[PDB]
């Protein structure tokens, strides 16, 4: 053929950051 030649943290905090429902089925960026 041709021959080519040349990230955000958080914290564990009630009001601010809290895991939502299912947190263990869905778990990642969209858990919290």
């Amino acid at each position: 053929k041709m021959v080519v030649t040349l990230v955000v943290t958080t914290i564990l905090e009630s009001p601010y950051v809290m895991m939502k429902k299912n947190h263990e089925m869905l778990e990642g960026n969209e858990r919290y």
